[PDB]
């Protein structure tokens, strides 16, 4: 828990579950595609 500037979020158990490698490596397609749609503008 790090200090804030006026607004501290603590709604749930965010430190509960660390996820599988079928999910943490799934962002490597999302950071491929959502970067590719950023690369669809970087062409021009």
């Amino acid at each position: 828990y790090q200090l804030t500037s006026g607004y501290k979020p603590a709604p749930m158990d965010l430190s509960f579950i660390k996820l599988t490698p079928s999910q943490e490596a799934m962002v490597d397609k999302l950071a491929e595609n959502a970067h590719n749609v950023w690369a669809r503008d970087r062409i021009r």
